[PDB]
């Protein structure tokens, strides 16, 4: 029962890669150690080849079962409608990977007949056809990292054709489902500020909390057949279209279960058994047996009171601690079920007393204060891998602008107020690029984002507290200062200075860009402004946000 089997053809790129940080007349103003900075490339694909391939053997008990059981009673609650081919067309990215069959993206989109027919053919032979496997392509991916060198992740997915057809059959479950299923426990339902909020309120429920992250390693190799079968079995308990119903097993049989894999060049790699990466369900079928296997594994090691946090494989559990040797031991526990379940560890698990202490969506909890004086909780990170990606993207456009994620998703952190915001806007000054739309991808799903409407969107996913947070943590704090020296980038005095020059810069230019200007980067001047309610923020059509994951899904808004 094997991960992938290979046929030992080449994981092919598709375009020239760069591994090398490229340097341009920006770059030492960000970060100077440049050889700490690397992309991953294609070359290193045989390594990551070797990793993922691997047997999996699944015992599965009674807890596992019991727990399946309830989470079918809550599928069976919900209703899903097909998408029409147009909805479905609407919701692919413009620079989504083309077809095969003569047609891409932008005729996608634009609903261009060949593209439309092609589609209609690819639905009519789901509900005639639950037999043959559908090909797949395999491609490295390439992303930014800082040393201490890791092998390029791979990504499987099936022809755009097919990407829509999964849109028109699951869009609305994979949407939908989750949260029904798993409640609260579902991460990808909150924005930032509610995430920190459902952290520090399950902190607090328990008499005497302990926390733990829980690493599977390998997570998408580890998802066996049955498990592939078990997250069929959950969709098909909602109601659905008949064509629906056809489609959903149709897609499970040929593409969810497994399939051959091609490179950028045609020859056939190997075959899958596994989770495709690069599927509409992948998201919402990591998370759903991410969770299945967890609470069963919770119920295994007597666990008491688990609260879940569930992102795909991203897990968190917070529960009542039995002081520290018992929680170590039922820790053990929790990992041997995890393991019979066929999702083993990677790190081993570690309990944590503290909230501030425990990792999870790469992100801990700490804490700030508000203009009043009041204490706030917010989500950071250390910032090494999105400056070393923020350097990346100062020589280089990428179809992903991380440093507007990051920007975005950790607005409130130090590190993303006085560099990241500076050295970007600082950018988008000079080149007038203020109010060119740029693609960021949030919760796997692509957002076409203008720069000048940051302030609302931070409002909106933070609150105003967002641009008047101070008196950072000292851990938090020279967390940050000591990666600016590893990395060599200039230390926070220096951002201090650049942002009253880029916010001067930003006021004199007036309208969208002086509220950029007034908001964020009120923190850099003496004379503070009151930051009030923006107007804006209240028309922003913020929908789409935060009600699902969608990583490797192909999903645009
Ligand atoms: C403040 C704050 C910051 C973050 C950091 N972020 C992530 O972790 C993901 C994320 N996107 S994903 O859906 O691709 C994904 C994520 C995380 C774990 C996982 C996944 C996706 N999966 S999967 C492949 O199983 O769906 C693995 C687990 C994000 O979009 C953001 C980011 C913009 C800064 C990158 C998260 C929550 C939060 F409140």
């Amino acid at each position: 029962h094997m991960s992938y089997t290979w046929t030992g053809a080449l994981i092919t790129p598709c375009a020239a890669e760069e591994s090398k940080l490229p340097i341009n007349a920006l770059s030492n103003s960000l970060l100077r150690h440049h050889n700490m900075v690397y992309a991953t490339t294609s070359r290193s694909a045989g390594l990551r080849q070797k990793k993922v391939t691997f047997d999996r053997l699944q015992v599965l008990d009674d807890h596992y079962r019991d727990v399946l059981k309830e989470m079918k009673a809550k599928a069976s609650t919900v209703k899903a409608k097909l998408l029409s081919v147009e909805e479905a067309c609407k919701l692919t990215p413009p620079h989504s990977a083309k077809s095969k069959f003569g047609y891409g993206a932008k005729d996608v989109r634009n609903l261009s007949s060949k593209a439309v027919n092609h589609i209609h053919s690819v639905w009519k032979d789901l509900l005639e056809d639950t037999v043959t496997p559908i090909d797949t392509t395999i491609m490295a991916k390439n992303e930014v990292f800082c040393v201490q060198r890791k092998p390029a992740r791979l990504i499987v997915f099936p022809d755009l054709g097919v990407r829509v057809c999964e849109k028109m059959a699951l869009y609305d479950v994979v949407s939908t489902l989750p949260q029904v299923v798993m409640g609260s426990s579902y991460g990808f339902q909150y924005s930032p500020g509610q995430r920190v909020e459902f952290l520090v309120n399950t902190w607090k429920s328990k008499k005497n909390p302990m926390g733990f992250s829980y690493d599977t390693r390998c997570f998408d190799s580890t998802v066996t057949e049955n498990d592939i079968r078990v997250e069929e079995s959950i969709y098909q308990c909602c109601d659905l279209a008949p064509e629906a119903r056809q489609a959903i097993k149709s897609l499970t049989e040929r593409l969810y279960i497994g399939g051959p894999l091609t490179n950028s060049k045609g020859q056939n790699c190997g075959y899958r058994r596994c989770r495709a990466s690069g599927v509409l369900t992948t998201s919402c079928g990591n998370t759903l047996t991410c969770y299945l296997k967890a609470s069963a594994a919770c119920r295994a090691a007597k666990l008491q009171d688990c609260t879940m946090l569930v992102n795909g494989d991203d897990l968190v559990v917070i529960c009542e601690s039995a002081g520290t040797q018992e929680d170590a031991a039922s820790l053990r526990v929790f990992t041997e079920a995890m393991t019979r379940y066929s999702a083993p560890p990677g790190d081993p698990p570690q309990p944590e007393y503290d909230l501030e202490l425990i990792t999870s969506c790469s992100s801990n909890v700490s804490v700030a204060h508000d203009a009043s004086g009041k204490r706030v909780y917010y989500l950071t990170r250390d910032p090494t891998t999105p400056l070393a990606r923020a350097a990346w993207e100062t020589a280089r456009h990428t179809p992903v602008n991380s440093w507007l994620g990051n920007i975005i998703m950790y607005a409130p952190t130090l590190w993303a107020r006085m560099i990241l915001m500076t050295h970007f806007f600082s950018i988008l000054l000079a080149q007038e690029q203020l109010e060119k739309a740029l693609d960021c991808q949030i919760y796997g799903a692509c957002y076409s984002i203008e720069p000048l409407d940051l302030p609302q969107i931070i409002e909106r996913l933070h609150g105003l507290s967002a641009f008047s947070l101070h008196s950072y943590s000292p851990g938090e704090i020279n967390r940050v200062a000591s990666c600016l020296r590893k990395l060599g980038v200039p230390p926070l005095r220096v951002w201090r200075h650049r942002a009253r020059s880029v916010r001067a810069r930003l006021l004199s230019q007036g309208g969208r860009a002086a509220t950029c200007g007034k908001y964020l980067f009120n923190w850099a001047v003496k004379t503070k402004l009151k930051l009030t309610p923006i107007p804006a923020a209240s028309r922003l059509d913020l929908s789409g946000w935060f009600v699902a994951g969608y990583s490797g899904g192909d999903i645009y808004h």
